[PDB]
């Protein structure tokens, strides 16, 4: 079966007004790990359209409306960048993070500081580091050496459920979002928390692997697109 | 084990001069199916750098140097767009084609005609269409309903080998390319041919599925990034 949202509806927090954004900044600043996902629209000739930014904590998910630009002003985005993204004491966990950060940086005035990005953890890079083990790594639902590299493969091996890709190809610009869209976007962030916490609890040498992975981060130098 | 290049070295044709490009146009114009892949570099704040465009036929692979812009002039790219990409009598087979075509269109003056793109076949979309079957589809090395959606998953199910991701994260702008880079780029295109031909030969109702897939193509309207 597919991964479902385990949080109560009250813990999925839609942010499309300034007072909601200010409250979110207050809570995010007190966390030491958050989990990043986004939803955006693309075409062959058009500019990318960033629609949703998801920031999960260990206990809730913020769904920020990136099209709400008359209520969410430049200074809001700048402070999200300065206080949270650029804060070396908050670990930002994501998956395939060059793509996510590129769309964010080009769409929003976050002014990300990308030198020495050791406060970002890309689970895709961490997964590849685990696969460098000679005998693999045994997880609750399989060995990393038998798993693929997509986010749904991490979810299967760690949590035992695939990600439901229904509503993946919806119109992320529709307002209000359908319930199925809110759940899909929230799962995209919450599953990173569940995967990360599975590795933290179940892989005895995980801290050495994390340090190697965060050391390999490079967002400023060109790398091959994957 | 991993998929290896089966073609002789002479059938991997590097194109970085005008006379080579003109000869390629002559041969491509006589094909009715070609297979498209590309290699490019990205960073969070920099512009995407298109490095290699791979165009495979059934019997060889062209590796076009997209950085050779003093020898490969605008009219060369325009004629590749007009004579081959925009030619409704040549099927262009690819995988995750919005991303590929977006980088091509923004980097090169191909002037792609994207209305009614029924002469493109995206194997990723075709794969998802096959997964809509109630009982799955049995392929030589597994059922589509047990496979993932990455290109390496199509390769495993159809051909029995994963794609080697060593040299995936190389510097695609280095000249000359290392031998390992030429082979990786050539496999990225050649494997589409091997997968397509496996489906053509082994799935009895494949033509109805192809028609549904090509009908769903839309490159002009915004769609969710996957």
């Amino acid at each position: 079966m597919y991964l479902t949202m385990d949080l109560p509806d009250e813990c999925l927090i839609i942010v499309n007004k300034a007072d909601e954004f200010d409250r979110m900044l207050y809570h995010l600043q007190q966390e030491c790990v958050i989990y990043l996902a986004s939803e955006w629209m693309q075409s062959v000739c058009g500019d990318n359209q960033l629609c949703v930014l998801q920031i999960a904590t260990g206990h809730n998910v913020y769904l920020i409306d990136c099209l709400a630009r008359e209520s969410l002003r430049s200074e809001h985005w700048r402070l999200l960048g300065a206080n949270i993204f650029n804060n070396v004491n908050i670990r930002k966990v994501g998956f395939s993070m060059v793509s996510d950060l590129s769309v964010l940086q080009r769409s929003l005035p976050l002014q990300l500081r990308l030198q020495m990005p050791h406060h970002y953890l890309d689970l895709r890079n961490l997964w590849l580091e685990l696969k460098k083990q000679r005998f693999g790594v045994e997880l609750p639902f399989g060995n990393v050496n038998r798993a693929g590299d997509a986010l749904t493969d991490l979810s299967l091996a760690c949590l035992g459920k695939k990600l439901n890709k229904s509503n993946q190809c919806s119109n992320w610009a529709n307002r209000p979002l359908r319930r199925e869209q809110i759940l899909y976007a929230a799962i995209d962030a919450r599953c990173l928390m569940l995967i990360y916490n599975t590795l933290i609890e179940r892989v005895s040498f995980i801290q050495a692997v994390i340090e190697k992975s965060i050391a390999s981060n490079n967002f400023l130098r060109r790398g091959a697109h994957v």
